[PDB]
């Protein structure tokens, strides 16, 4: 018995429509009053009020925010996530942005691997909306699986999709195309940002970004341009070819080289003028650090499904938030 959705389609003008797999069988209905309403006879599938304000794109550079919480790699693992969450307090019992006007920098990889991806998505949807009505901020930063499957890499999709993509007819890249609710709510997404004194993006940042002197507002640009962008013309223009691949931001895993150097790390905070960077992709037991704390892996392995960690920065600290709720101050 199979439950998966919804897969909002969210046209110009008219009315949203959703898509509902349950129990292998497809369910289709109106959106009124921007309230996603789930069917009978469909499971316990996620129910959201879709926003507006949320699909806006917003800056990539930020000053003086007290308290940020950053975690990555979700890759499907819904309860994880809201276990690890609740655990923290970062959200309430009933699920609910309880991190007041702090800020929280998921830097990518929701998709793929895991089997509760639509719960993640629509679960961070909502975070995204409830943060901001709290005077806070969700940062869904696009990592590599989030370009590979709007792209139509589809390598990693969990194999319980073909269901859906047989159903509403149609490849799973289309499932979250630009005519698609979350497509669009993941087309106005970051990559790279900077809050205070830390830079944050899925992979890491190396030199070549420097030789090719390029800023997180040129990035961030061409990156929400050409997501959808054929991979031919992708490594065909080798700026795109070097952003969307693997030397770029998304895909870099420099930093846990054995021959990287806390010398050229010290190159790369000082272009950015940074005390640290934040990164996922390379996943790690725990939420840990390197180089004296400069670098900061928050991947702490959430993809398979047993637990994960997150990354606490408030008061000029970096502290390290356990799966059971405890925390251990890096710095
Ligand atoms: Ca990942
Ligand atoms: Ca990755």
């Amino acid at each position: 018995t199979e439950f998966d959705g919804p897969y909002v389609i969210t046209p110009i003008s008219g009315q949203s429509t959703a898509y509902w797999i349950c129990d292998n069988r497809l369910k289709t209905t109106s959106i009124e009053k921007l309230q996603v309403n789930r069917p009978e006879h469909c499971g316990d599938l996620p129910e959201t009020k879709l926003s507006s304000e949320i699909k806006q794109i917003m800056p990539d550079t930020y000053l003086g925010i007290k308290k940020v919480v950053a975690l990555s790699d979700v890759h499907g693992q819904y309860d994880v996530l809201l276990t690890l969450l609740k655990k923290q307090k970062i959200i309430d019992s009933d699920g609910n942005w309880a991190f007041g006007e702090g800020h929280m920098v998921m830097t990518g990889d929701i998709f793929d691997r895991g089997h509760q991806v639509n719960e993640v998505l629509w679960f961070m949807y909502q975070l995204d909306q409830q943060a901001r009505d709290a005077g806070g901020m969700v940062h869904l930063l696009m990592g590599n699986h989030e370009q590979m499957v709007l792209g139509g890499d589809l390598r990693y999709v969990h194999q319980r999709y073909d269901i859906a993509t047989t159903l509403i007819n149609r490849p799973y890249n289309k499932l979250y195309g630009a005519d698609t609710e979350i497509g669009q709510w993941l087309r106005s997404k970051n990559t790279i940002i900077k809050i205070n004194d830390v830079l944050y993006m899925h992979g890491g940042i190396s030199s070549e970004w420097i030789s090719r002197e390029l800023t997180l507002d040129k990035a961030n640009a061409l990156y929400r341009a050409n997501v959808d962008a054929s991979k031919k013309s992708l490594k065909a223009d080798d700026l795109l070819n070097f952003l969307f691949f693997g030397n770029g931001p998304t895909w870099y895993r420099g930093y846990f080289s054995e021959t990287f150097t806390e010398a050229e790390l010290d190159t790369i905070l000082q272009h950015f003028n940074v005390n640290h960077i934040v990164v996922g992709h390379t996943s790690q037991e725990r939420v840990l650090g390197l180089f004296h704390n400069k670098v900061i892996a928050v991947d702490s392995s959430i993809k398979v499904g047993k637990s994960g960690e997150l990354l606490l920065l408030e008061n000029n600290r970096l502290i390290r938030g356990l799966y059971d709720g405890t925390r251990e101050t890096l710095q």
